[PDB]
């Protein structure tokens, strides 16, 4: 029986910077990582930018080169995909039958976008663009003369996706449910600015707008039908919303967790031996008071790949990182630090209008995440004013004049 020290699942930023870490804290036992795609591991987040907007090559986005996984003696089964566990029997099951037999387990399988056809069976060309092969599939219709595209979600992947869509000249219409575009995960001024933004370099943009289902011709996909009930039609779409932990395996093993897969400071699931990283795992988190939440984020991967390799190892260090993420629409780079769910203020630091400013979001008069478009200053300063919870006056955060740095105590 084929068995290895460590079994890492999937080979995303989870698993290769599990695979990474686990040797770079000297692990030496055989270390196995089984992931569904075809090629080795590379960066998501130039499918929404770089990536599709053919600004980097392939090698260019991949996270280690071949060499080096050879040299860390990291062996990987690519095209392969765990389909089941025995979490008893120390066990996982391919799709091909195979078994292979594990000494630990890292879960980094992430999660699949929902499925929303009319008559339920795929369609090209529509995409989540999560992977390189959708995103070339997308890039090569682009060029083929697909020219009326449909956006569903107005999160970060969304507006991104349209905005490297716009580059290509073709028609962009995108499909926000809630009130504003970034409800979830930013401030009104936030939303406000971008949705002013992408409209101004003529995309679409439709908010409370509610979709039914994603229309086709038994072949590709020709419309999306709203619930009112209008069709749009397009010969693109975006799938851009929440998506679907894949941790089926997991839950039917007997893994407890509502939202995906639970795991303590330490990643660890309720199953012995097995740990989960990446999107697909919820964790209390010190920046969201405590309440378990599950980022979706590229920190997020590598600091959880982190805490469960140096467990494993045996020198284990909680993960208590700072939550933060970025996201490049147009020439905007915007930079955020800590959680902005649930402030209770939202203190504009700058003017919107030079496309240069801050968001400064506070709960209870303390800081507790930053939105920083252009402002690399506020948003490398306000990490500092996040970690220290920083109790300041928004009549003193507001002053862009002064250096966040001198704020604090
Ligand atoms: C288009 C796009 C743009 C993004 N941009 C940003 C950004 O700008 N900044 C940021 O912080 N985050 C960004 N993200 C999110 C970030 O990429 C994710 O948080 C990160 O990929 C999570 O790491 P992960 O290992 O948990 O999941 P992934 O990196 O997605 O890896 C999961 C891998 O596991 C594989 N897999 C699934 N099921 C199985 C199975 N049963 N067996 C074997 N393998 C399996 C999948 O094929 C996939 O390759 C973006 C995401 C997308 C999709």
């Amino acid at each position: 029986a084929e068995r290895a020290d460590v079994v890492i699942v999937g080979a995303g930023h989870g698993g290769a910077q599990a695979a990474i870490a686990l040797r770079q804290n000297g692990f030496e036992g055989r270390v196995l990582v089984i992931g569904r795609e075809p090629e080795i591991p590379y960066e998501r987040p130039p499918l929404s930018k770089e990536y599709l907007a053919r600004e980097k090559t392939f090698e260019r986005i991949c996270i280690r080169p071949a060499q080096f996984w050879e040299d860390k003696a990291v062996e990987m089964k690519l095209g392969a995909e765990v389909v089941s566990l025995d979490p008893a029997a120390h066990t996982v099951k391919l799709g091909d039958g195979s078994a292979i037999e594990y000494g630990k387990l890292i879960w980094a399988t992430g999660g699949d976008p929902r499925r929303l056809s009319c008559v339920g069976a795929d369609l090209a060309g529509v995409h989540a663009v999560r992977t390189k092969e959708d995103a070339d599939r997308l890039m090569a219709e682009l060029d083929a003369g697909a020219k009326n595209a449909v956006v569903i979600g107005g999160g970060y992947i969304g507006l991104e996706a349209a905005a490297v869509l716009t580059k290509f000249g073709v028609n962009v219409t995108l499909l926000e449910a809630l009130p504003r575009v970034l409800a979830r995960v930013a401030g009104e001024a936030l939303s406000e600015f971008y949705q002013a933004e992408h409209r101004a370099h003529g995309v679409d943009l439709r908010t409370g707008a509610a979709m039914d289902c994603i229309e086709g011709d038994g072949t590709k996909v020709t419309g999306v039908r709203m619930q009112d009930g209008s069709v749009i039609p397009a010969d693109i779409v975006i799938v851009g919303i929440g998506i679907v932990p894949c941790v089926g395996a997991l839950i039917s093993a007997g893994a407890s967790g509502g939202n995906g897969v639970d795991v303590d400071e330490f990643c660890r699931t309720s199953l012995t031996d097995v740990y989960a990283i990446g999107d697909c795992a919820a964790h209390a988190n010190d920046f969201a008071d405590g309440a378990v939440i599950r980022l979706e984020s590229v920190q997020n991967a590598n600091d959880m790949a982190t805490a469960a390799a140096k467990d494993i190892c045996g020198a284990p260090v909680p993960y208590k990182a700072t939550p933060w993420f970025w996201s490049n629409q147009y020439d905007l780079k915007l930079q955020t630090v800590g959680l902005s769910t649930g402030h209770d203020n939202a203190v504009l630091r700058g003017d919107p209008a030079t496309r240069s400013f801050s968001v400064v979001y506070l709960k209870g008069g303390k800081v507790v995440a930053l939105d920083c478009v252009n402002m690399v200053k506020d948003y490398v300063q306000g990490k500092k004013l996040v970690e220290a919870r920083a109790q300041i006056a928004p009549e003193q955060l507001a002053d862009a004049g002064v250096p966040l740095k001198e704020m604090l105590a």
